[PDB]
């Protein structure tokens, strides 16, 4: 029921308002908690550990002298610590420098633990932990340019910084910022969707093994260096969304969040419901009030300091029913929904701009409605249906059986105010054990006949089609936002994996072969030309902010799927052979319409058998649900949009 789930949300924020002061105080945690060189050359520490005899920092600076700067214990598991300063006017931890907090359990046991609020952690050479590194450079960065004007539709490029090179190793921010960013303009996209960014000690977790909360992954650089990366972003015009992992912490201790203060309880629930057995991975304990501060904390962390312009939650099903659309009945974590309220209210009332993304898969209704309603206050869900049915149709049918009413129901069944964000695959099937798209389309004639030197096989032909038109069904007819792994805008051959056990820590396929585009010799290029056509069209003409499409035809006999959306015309040929000659198609109002973007033009690898100049009018002729129809010329495996000039 809504209406308690609302009073609840307003009973808790009634609280941080009268107890902390409002939801901006209250999740400024990072301001004093962690470990913090003050104007006077002082420091000081604070953490919470409720569990802990004691709490004490060591490190470098004192010559890993366990005992000798006990934090005082304060009320609420606290603990506070302010090391004078030195009359030498020196600074006391530099720059550069290894800490560690000291906690001793009530057995006696003496834990080293990173500062739950680390800004920066570094695991040097073959070291099987991470180091807690003091961040005190002598120059922060400046940001020079200001957020983007809201864009009107989302158009999001899935991105990892690591992989972000054809070289076999972790790639850097630098990297990405100079070599990456113009690639994603030229594209046409006008959002960047950050994977990996929070700190994880475990690669291969593809950044979902969560280590250190609030620190900028040292992997790939330097914290001023993603600012500049976020800062240079925003002067060309593109947003950035960070991948916020709130879902399941990593179980590491020592250089982890967990049994931080000797205890499974703390920052997590204690017992078998503070871990998933599946993920082997310990859960948050939202309805614990320094848990909120810790995580709303780090909401606005990623927001101020790195300036991020929104947010992707993952794992937000997890976070709904970990406890167990076969969803509807179960009994749903109303803490963790209440965190997920929270971190909305806090997002928006900071600047209503800002976009959050949820990643849930059981399709739970009002995740996307206002708080005000008893929803999670997402702006967007994931359209994850729609990977799925392009899977489903590749793997179990002949393209003869391909059933158009089955695609245009699964990708225009939405709920009418709930905005979503389709994609044709995921960057789940971009990993080792799965199949791409265009591999999907293309098998092993993909190492064989991707190269303009080479026969342009049926198979080849049928893929390279094939792949434009599933993008283009999804980008037009799926939703209110497109999403786009880095890669599988050009068909981007093999699989993506990253060292580990399993290979013997090879990076080989851990990289992006993003040269690929630029070989006027191989026919990448057409895939990729298409996706930037795609892209600059629909920023013309608007179609992901129109409302939902009219589907004029799901046609099962031709293979003909024909619609409209924001007064363009969408027209399909998915059959597998046949062309159709005049063949006629409803239109919502009649005159002079002119192809604007046709997929069998060669720049995208088509057949050229269009002649872009012929003039298609559309009479006052009945057909379809329509009151005007016009005649067109469309082949097998081509789509076409058309646009009324008049
Ligand atoms: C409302 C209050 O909740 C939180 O405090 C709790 C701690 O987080 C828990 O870990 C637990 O720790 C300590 C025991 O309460 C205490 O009896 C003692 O045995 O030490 C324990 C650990 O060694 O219990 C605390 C109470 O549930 C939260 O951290 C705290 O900030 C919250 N306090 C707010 C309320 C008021 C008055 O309305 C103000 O005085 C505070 O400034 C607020 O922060």
């Amino acid at each position: 029921d809504f209406q308690r789930r609302y009073k609840q949300f307003s009973q808790i924020l009634k609280n941080i308002g009268e107890n902390e002061g409002g939801i901006d105080k209250f999740s400024r945690g990072y301001e004093s908690f962690g470990v913090h060189r003050c104007a006077d050359g002082g420091l000081y520490c604070k953490e919470w550990a409720p569990g802990a005899e004691g709490v004490f920092l060591t490190g470098d600076f004192n010559g890993w002298n366990p005992f000798s700067y006990p934090y005082k214990k304060l009320d609420y598991g606290k603990w506070e610590l302010y090391i004078p300063p030195k009359q030498n006017k020196s600074v006391l931890v530099p720059h550069g420098s290894k800490l560690k907090v000291v906690i001793t359990s009530k057995s006696g046991e003496i834990l080293y633990r990173i500062s739950p609020w680390a800004k920066y952690v570094v695991r040097e050479g073959d070291n099987v932990n991470y180091d807690w590194i003091h961040w005190d450079p002598e120059h922060s960065y400046e940001f020079k340019h200001s957020r983007p004007k809201k864009p009107r539709s989302l158009r999001i490029y899935e991105s990892h910084v690591g992989i972000s090179s054809h070289e076999g190793k972790v790639a850097s921010y630098k990297h990405f910022t100079c070599n990456v960013l113009p690639r994603i303009k030229g594209l046409g996209y006008n959002c960047i969707q950050l994977m990996a960014i929070m700190e994880h000690a475990y690669y291969a977790s593809f950044g979902y093994q969560i280590t250190s909360f609030f620190a900028a992954s040292s992997r790939y650089g330097s914290p001023e260096e993603l600012q500049e990366l976020v800062d240079t972003a925003h002067s060309m015009g593109i947003i950035v969304l960070l991948d916020v992992v709130h879902s399941h912490a990593s179980k590491n201790s020592a250089d982890g969040l967990n049994m931080f203060d000797g205890t499974d309880s703390c920052y997590f629930h204690s017992g078998p419901r503070g871990t998933h057995d599946l993920w082997d991975s310990r859960l948050f304990a939202y309805s614990s009030w320094e848990v909120l501060r810790f995580l709303l904390s780090n909401i606005r962390w990623w927001l101020e300091e790195y300036r991020f312009d929104g947010f992707r939650f993952d794992g937000v099903t997890s976070m709904l029913y970990h406890h167990h659309s076969e969803y509807f009945g179960l009994q749903v974590d109303e803490d963790a929904l209440t965190y997920l309220m929270l971190a909305n209210h806090l997002v928006h009332t900071l600047c209503p701009d800002s976009i959050t993304i949820a990643e849930d898969v059981s399709g739970m209704p009002a995740l996307c409605s206002p708080i005000s309603q008893g929803g999670g206050g997402f702006d967007y869900r994931l359209a994850m249906a729609i990977p799925d049915k392009w899977i489903q149709l590749l793997k179990e049918f002949k393209d003869e059986d391909w059933n158009m009413g089955d695609i245009v129901y699964t990708l225009t069944n939405r709920r009418y105010l709930e905005k979503c964000i389709a994609y044709a695959e995921s960057h789940d099937q971009a990993l080792v054990g799965d199949k791409s798209l265009a591999f999907w389309l293309m098998d092993a004639e993909m190492y064989t006949n991707m190269s303009v030197l080479t026969p342009f096989t049926p198979v080849i032909d049928r893929g390279i089609q094939l792949h434009k038109m599933i993008r283009l069904i999804t980008h037009g007819l799926g939703g209110e936002g497109y999403l786009n792994f880095m890669g599988n805008e050009f068909g981007h051959p093999e699989w993506l994996d990253f060292p580990r056990k399993g290979n013997n820590e090879s990076y080989h396929y851990a990289r992006r072969q993003f040269h690929l585009t630029d070989d006027d010799l191989l026919r990448y290029k057409f895939l990729n030309n298409f996706d930037r056509d795609m892209n600059r069209l629909e920023e013309r003409y608007g179609w992901l902010a129109a409302p939902q499409a009219y589907v004029s035809e799901k046609h099962e006999g031709n293979k003909i799927i024909a619609f409209e959306r924001a007064g363009l015309l969408f027209i399909f040929n998915f059959h597998p052979s046949k062309s159709y000659t005049d063949y006629r198609v409803g239109t919502a109002l009649p005159g002079k319409f002119k192809i604007v973007l046709d997929s069998d033009a060669a720049e995208y690898g088509g057949h050229q058998r269009l002649d872009h100049s012929t003039d298609f009018f559309s009479e006052a002729f009945e057909h379809n649900g329509r009151p005007y129809s016009l005649l067109v010329y469309i082949p097998s495996r081509v789509a076409l949009i058309l646009q009324n000039v008049d």
